[PDB]
């Protein structure tokens, strides 16, 4: 049984950010990962993700290029080229990620790290046991897919994993699901080419943000070609001669459900949630506290109910981020290696982007959650809605919405939110000003930047 | 002779927004305009400028199509074409600012004001007589053109004026300056096919910015094409049988100077300052103080040595912006009209877009200003250079470097610099951090948004 000061189950973004800063601070670490370093955020999901969407923005951008003077651009987008270009580079950073935990001294132990019978909190990897009184569970989770059960054919479906996967642009694509993810890829998807559909259960995506985002988003992706089909949901999948027929039930309230067939389906893909991974880590073995779905239950300091077993990240089933796993971790490696027992991450004014066409970024509270917190009368919203500058010269347009929320006398901002070109880089200051506890008047003493568009959430009245 | 409450001398940026506001308070006001309302800003700066930029960056977009999968993009960019309809919406802006007005009430007196010999401050335009107890004079600047007695064919070159006059692009251009204006032209000149040199009287450009942004600003300058022709200064001027001929001495220190002929010159483009615009407006009679360049001075709420008489906007000769210009015409009315004595802009930590390739960002103190204020000692900085990840897949690099300047143990973020695709959208809202005094801890505990270029100001160690 070999011992260290801290064992880390997964080797994604929470995992390996602790155990790094865990190692700083003298710690003897080691790293379970059953598959590639990285995690999901590298190989399945941020970076790859990214990448295509800088990709989709390409193919919008060439639809104005003859509005900016030059000639016409012709043609079809080679599915291929960048496929390749993009696994290169999740290869480049898997073995830098690699490096970077040699460097540090960690242990890397390649396998399937599962809890132990034993007492003393231990685990078990390819028969070989390892302890440590501080062991983290950060292994992530995976995406939901039906079961054949409640909907027959759902295997013949593909999940965001599997996007990834492809070597061709699908003919004809179906998303189904209205979160982030199914967002975004159905506008890469249709920008590149495919003819998409995405297939909403209610009449809005992002039916979590603020109600100006979901209603301009849902807006925006009809403008961008993408059909959304609302009130609908998949009844079953079966394989025809040429794709698939998805058969599904629409039911418009204040109407009669009607059930219609969609041929020729290329692929369909399932973006309808993430399942924790924490079935094969025999918990039970331990009594660690799950929720239902599998999530590990924790505390604000990332404790779980056994001492000296702690969670972060996507496993505990909140904030599901890159950053969020990131900073957890590092709080984490303070608390228990620099003593510092107040050291825990503030899950509030943690800010979102949205890569969707225009890309969407939010922090704080939406309107009605101040209006819950503050109540109606104590909560001032401010917005706007203009088409940003680059358009005035184009056929094509898109929309800048921004919204920010005020809460009591002092108008202090409880929430930002916009979609819009730009939006993605645009966000990370007024985080910052926003965690600080700024005010409206913060904003309006702030000398603006001319000509752009970050300047009009600096000039709202 | 009408009476007004606030009579306004210039229609552009500081004019009308000093109108307006005091128009809002109650106050009769009436705008004096030579030209074209909207003043430079809309007509010959800000506006203009960024749809020829906007224009640019599809140009090098359209370098990296082939790189993203798509096929390769041949041609020729037609001027006319974006000219026409940068001039359109230009008018549209006219129209608009026109209509502000009317609808606020104010009274447009289109003519050029000078002051009278009368005791009490009194203006004439087109022979009639006009007064008011308050005399806002927001008439701007112009391009400044070297005298022919020091350089002789010197008016054979264009200004920035003359930019927007073009209505071809031209072969070969050379551009005679190293501030943003100069910086800005090369780059649009260049990137949109003119064979371009800057010529610059130093080894740098931006001098006054942060050194690690004259820096980098000049290699990504020469690393797009732009001959940037060092220690270099005009001698002479000829119109040769085809263009022009530019005659130039060069002087690198620890070497003999050398005199070059710049032949077959279509576009030579002084950049080299700008002159305030007070010279015909009889301000002697007042005895109202200018320095010697020509610019009024004003104490710190805008006030002349006159009562009664204010100036605001680059007239003044300094923070030469349009957001500048506003804020204090802003400020102005509201001390004036609405008795807020304390009602003044603050000129420190003024944030700045140089709309480069990639564009640069300002605010607060260079590390030189701070370690002058602070003292070396307790000044210290955090700084970060990376290929954004939009390159990842592109032949063609462009790079993004940041800076943070802190002063004192607490860490007071007193300047932040950078350079880099998205800085320009990037920089709004950690201004609005640095004006209400953020220290670094207050980034550090600002969860990132991943991926994101901006997420690297929030992560720096
Ligand atoms: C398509 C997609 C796009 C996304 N886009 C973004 C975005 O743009 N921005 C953003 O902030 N977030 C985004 N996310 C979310 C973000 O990627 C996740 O929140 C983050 O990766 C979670 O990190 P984690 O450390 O919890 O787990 P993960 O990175 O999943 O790491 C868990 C690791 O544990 C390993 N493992 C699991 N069980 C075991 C075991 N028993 N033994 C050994 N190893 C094990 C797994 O192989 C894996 O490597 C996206 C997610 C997806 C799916
Ligand atoms: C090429 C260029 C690009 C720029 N780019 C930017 C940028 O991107 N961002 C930015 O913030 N700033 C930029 N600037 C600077 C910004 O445009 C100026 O700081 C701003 O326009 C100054 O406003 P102002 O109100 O002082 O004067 P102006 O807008 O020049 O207005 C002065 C007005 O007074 C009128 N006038 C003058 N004398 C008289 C008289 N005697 N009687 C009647 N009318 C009179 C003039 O016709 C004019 O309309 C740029 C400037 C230039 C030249």
């Amino acid at each position: 049984v070999a011992s260290y000061d801290y064992l880390v189950i997964g080797g994604g973004s929470g995992g390996l950010a602790s155990a790094r800063r865990a190692a700083e601070l003298g710690a003897r670490a080691a790293v379970v990962e059953s598959h590639k370093l990285g995690g999901t955020c590298v190989n399945v999901g941020c970076v790859p993700k990214k990448v295509m969407w800088n990709t989709a923005v390409h193919s919008e951008f060439m639809h104005d290029h003859a509005d900016y003077g030059f000639p016409s651009c012709e043609g079809k987008f080679n599915w291929r080229v960048i496929k390749e270009k993009r696994d290169a580079y999740v290869s480049r950073l898997n073995a830098i990620y690699q490096n970077n935990l040699t460097k540090s001294h960690i242990e890397i132990i390649r396998g399937h790290a599962a809890f132990t019978s034993d007492p003393k909190p231990t685990i078990e990897v390819s028969g070989k046991k390892y302890t440590a009184p501080h062991i983290l569970i950060a292994t992530g989770g995976m995406p939901s897919t039906p079961h054949e059960s409640q909907i027959p054919g759902a295997s013949l479906g593909i999940t965001s994993d599997g996007f990834f996967q492809l070597e061709e642009l699908p003919g004809r694509s179906v998303i189904v699901g209205a979160g982030y993810i199914a967002v975004e890829m159905a506008g890469i998807l249709s920008a590149l080419g495919s003819k998409t559909s995405l297939m909403i259960r209610h009449d809005k995506v992002l039916r979590s943000f603020d109600s100006m985002i979901s209603t301009n988003c849902t807006e925006e992706l009809e403008n961008a070609g993408v059909e959304v089909l609302k009130f609908s949901q998949v009844k079953e999948v079966k394989k025809t001669l040429s794709g698939l027929e998805v058969s599904m039930v629409t039911a418009v309230p204040g109407r009669l459900p009607v059930m219609t067939m969609i041929p020729d389906v290329d692929c369909l893909l399932w973006a309808i949630g993430r399942v924790p991974n924490t079935k094969d880590l025999s918990l039970n073995k331990l009594g660690i506290q799950t929720d239902d779905k599998g999530h590990i239950i924790v505390d604000e300091f990332q404790n779980t109910n056994v001492k000296g077993i702690y969670a972060v990240g996507d496993v505990c089933g909140k904030a599901l981020l890159t950053p969020v796993a990131i900073a957890a971790g590092r709080k984490l490696a303070h608390r228990l290696f620099e003593y510092k027992e107040d050291s825990k991450l503030d899950y509030n004014n943690i800010p979102t982007v949205v890569f969707s066409h225009p890309p969407i970024g939010t922090v704080g509270l939406t309107e009605d959650e101040a209006i819950h917190k503050y109540g109606i009368e104590n909560v001032k919203t401010y917005s706007t809605s203009f088409t940003p500058m680059y358009h005035a010269v184009t056929k094509r347009k898109t929309k800048c919405v921004m919204k920010m929320v005020c809460a009591n006398k002092e108008e202090k901002v409880v929430g930002i939110h916009m979609q819009g070109l730009g939006c993605d880089e645009m966000l990370q200051g007024f985080a910052v000003a926003v965690k600080m506890g700024a005010t409206k008047a913060d904003f309006d003493n702030t000398v603006a930047i001319h000509p752009t568009s970050s300047e009009e959430l600096v000039t709202l009245r």
